[PDB]
């Protein structure tokens, strides 16, 4: 049933979490990507409300793919003898937020806080339909260029959100809060706010500001590019070092820089035409 309702196009991309390819479903020609997943490979797994045994990711993704939001959505999984296959949303014409930066170097700020208050929005959302995605980065974020609307996309790493204390993490390092460095220990909601901090300093000076343990765990932040008194601020407030300093996702969207961000439409506007 699966290669007869989706046709296969290009690969897409592949690693540490499978393969994913560019696809078509033949019922309306809407794009899909079909996501290979090696049984082997799954360290995690769930079960779903008719209590199936399947990867966490499916759980997750089911969690928050009801109605709308800046997540992309799982039209529906198969499985195989040593691989599940997910479809998934695909935006036309799309292109990840890591390939966006690097083309452009640093974003305008008008462009990084309508970019990042879109991420703000996907991750309330996953917290509000208790998942946490783990590793929020501008490579797990499609810009849909034509709407201007961000989406975030691999919940390989994820977990159910919990308020009690995580003692595993698959997401990149360079991206790890320096509680996980120092203590191998972390609570979702203060370590997301966290790796919002570096995706923001990333967003706007092109680069992240860490690279090694011992900066990570001195979490001095310098800026290579001129980024208002205000943008620097927030970023620092995130990047905070003991979690309890760093603010709420509430906080971060009242921040003064947070304030007139643009609708995703505009923004393709001015800054995507
Ligand atoms: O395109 C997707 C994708 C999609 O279109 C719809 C749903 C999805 O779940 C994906 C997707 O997962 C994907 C890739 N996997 C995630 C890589 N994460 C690395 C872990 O740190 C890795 C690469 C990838 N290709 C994106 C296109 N990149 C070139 C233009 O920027 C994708
Ligand atoms: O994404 C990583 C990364 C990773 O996913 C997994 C392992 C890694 O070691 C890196 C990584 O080293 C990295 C960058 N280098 C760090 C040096 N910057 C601060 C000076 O210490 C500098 C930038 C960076 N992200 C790219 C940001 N997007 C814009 C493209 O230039 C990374």
């Amino acid at each position: 049933p699966l290669e007869s309702q989706y046709q296969v196009g290009p690969l897409l991309g592949s690693g540490g979490f499978g393969s994913v390819y560019s696809g078509i479903r033949v019922s309306d020609n809407l794009p899909v990507a079909i996501k290979h997943v090696e049984k082997d490979r799954i360290s995690d797994w769930g079960e779903l409300p008719n209590g199936t045994r399947v990867p966490m990711e499916v759980v997750l993704l089911k969690k928050v793919s009801s109605g709308f939001s800046g997540v992309i959505r799982l039209l529906d999984w198969f499985e195989r003898p040593d691989s599940f296959v997910l479809i998934l949303e695909r935006p036309e014409p799309v292109q990840d937020l890591f390939d966006f930066i690097t083309e452009r170097g640093a974003l305008q700020e008008e462009l990084a806080r309508s970019f990042f208050w879109q991420v703000l929005e996907a991750v309330r959302h996953c917290h509000n339909c208790g998942v946490l995605h783990r590793d929020i980065k501008d490579e797990n974020i499609l810009i849909d260029l034509n709407r201007g609307e961000l989406k975030l996309i691999d919940f390989g790493s994820g977990a159910l959100l919990k308020d009690t204390v995580y003692t595993d993490f698959d997401g990149t390092r360079v991206y790890s809060p320096p509680e996980w460095i120092r203590y191998h220990r972390y609570h979702g909601r203060s370590a997301a706010v966290w790796s919002l901090g570096i995706l923001l300093y990333d967003m706007v000076c092109g680069d992240i500001p860490f690279e090694h343990d011992e900066e990570i765990i001195r979490g001095q932040v310098f800026f290579r590019q001129r980024v208002s008194s205000e943008c620097q601020h927030l970023i620092r407030w995130c990047l905070a070092l003991r979690p309890s300093d760093r603010p709420t996702f509430e906080e971060i969207q009242n921040h003064p820089w947070m304030q007139d961000v643009l609708l995703p439409q505009e923004t393709a506007e001015i800054h995507l035409h």
